Formats: structure tokens, sequence, C-alpha cells
């Protein structure tokens, strides 16, 4: 699976981030925050 998920696949990899609607951190892991 490589289509990423409602706040779930990680930042590092890219496009395997989180789908949009969604903001990255990775200033610990890679959580993403908002409302996707």
């Amino acid at each position: 699976e490589g289509e990423c998920s409602p706040l779930g696949e990680p930042c590092a990899g890219n496009p395997w981030g989180c789908c949009p609607g969604c903001i990255c951190i990775w200033q610990l892991t890679d959580r993403c925050v908002g409302n996707c």
C-alpha cells in the first residue's frame, strides 16, 4: 500500500506522506496534524 491515509503514512519518502488537507510536522517523527 502506497496511497496515504487520513493521518497515517509518514512524511519520509514522498509522495508517501499524508493525504491532502493535513500538514506534516517531522519535528519528532512525522506526525500530521489538521483535518483530512
